[PDB]
């Protein structure tokens, strides 16, 4: 499928480039992810972005701190509106932190997952007939481990005190987020719960040019940890690495690869603070945060295709094994000491093997 989105051909090398892309055109001839729910645990969403409407569920906001959420109270609330994660001043988040504008990170990641495609508007997305369940866990200066753990439980169909039962349990969780520290009990138990309910958990390896074993949730057991490659098919300068990394997706190499080829392109906003300070746009961002949703959406294409053929969905372990075994070996040598998994996720090869 060669969709008609105006910016797809020029910008979206991560979808269609022969060395650095995920082989999406051919995969789309087989599945678009219809009938699957991918939970995006992230900064929230711009629910009325014109290139996302139609593919979103209401979701929920698990941030339990008014200063972080920019809401009126410390309560968790329905919906996942991103209020903006900007920070006005240096050193507000930690020593040497630098002031920055709102990211709309969650809207970009949700775009990779399920941006409306072949609709004559903006960009394409990978599992563009799936639905995104936006679960807001990150705001000003990031988020809280206990919030993120409860979001994992709820997203995957588990019960959380004080939140109404999730009517839309997710077959796939994407966590484009990370922090220092090896995986603890709280994270691990929530992840184990999600796995026990059949949910595949896909996480970003992290951007510290360091061993993924030292960060969470990258280092958790049972998850798919995703490194980042460039348009060239080689490791990015920032990607974490190590034996915990299962495979990679296109994260964008940054300035070395120029514009557009250094960045992943999706729905976003140019707003610097609140949503109202700017307007809907398409933004280029680089990171393992951009690689992870490519792999999460391929998981959604596979589950969709199985369901469509009256076959059983894969269990989480089988899903990880499949994504690894079908990854495209890297077209540039990866150094021995910085392994980033078996290859770049290959949407078509994953579908072909699942449907054999
Ligand atoms: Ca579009």
């Amino acid at each position: 499928l060669a969709p008609n989105d105006p910016y797809y051909q020029a910008y979206q090398w991560h979808l269609h480039n022969a060395t650095g892309g995920i082989n999406a055109p051919s995969a789309w001839d087989v599945s678009q992810g219809e009938g699957v729910v991918v939970a995006v645990l992230d900064t929230g969403i711009l629910p009325q972005h014109p290139d996302l409407v139609g593919n979103l569920l209401e979701g929920y906001d698990f941030i339990s701190d008014a200063a972080t959420s920019r809401r009126a109270t410390n309560d968790r609330v329905p919906g996942a509106q991103d209020y903006g994660d900007w920070v006005e001043n240096d050193n507000e988040c930690y020593t040497g932190s630098v002031a920055e504008d709102s990211s709309w990170h969650g809207t970009h990641v949700a775009g990779t997952v399920a941006e409306q495609t072949n609709n004559g508007v903006g960009m394409a997305g990978v599992a563009h007939k799936a639905k995104v369940l936006p679960v807001r866990v990150l705001g000003k200066c990031g988020g809280y481990l206990s919030d993120i753990a409860d979001a994992i439980t709820w997203a995957s169909g588990g019960t959380v005190a004080g939140v109404p039962a999730n009517a839309n349990p997710a077959e796939v969780i994407n966590m484009s987020l990370g922090g220092s520290g090896s995986c603890d009990g709280t994270y691990q138990d929530a992840i184990n719960g999600a796995i026990s309910r059949g949910t595949t958990v896909v996480v970003a390896a992290g951007n510290e040019t360091d061993n993924a074993s030292k960060y969470r949730p990258a280092s958790c057991d049972g998850v798919v940890t995703v490194g980042a490659t460039r348009i060239t098919g080689g490791i990015t300068y920032y990607s974490n690495y190590g034996s915990r990394v299962d495979l990679s997706g296109p994260g964008g190499g940054g300035s070395v690869d120029g514009n557009p080829g250094g960045y992943v392109w999706q729905s976003g906003s140019d707003a610097a603070t609140t949503p109202e300070s700017g307007s809907y746009s398409y933004m280029g961002m680089g990171g393992t945060s951009m690689a992870s949703p490519h792999v999460a959406a391929v998981a959604a294409l596979v589950q969709s295709a199985l369901i469509a053929a009256g076959k059983d969905p894969l269990a989480p372990a089988a899903m990880r094994t499949l994504l690894k075994e079908t990854a495209r070996p890297f077209p540039v040598s990866i150094p021995t000491a910085t392994p980033i998994g078996t290859g770049i996720v290959d949407a078509k090869a994953a579908l072909a093997a699942a449907l054999e």
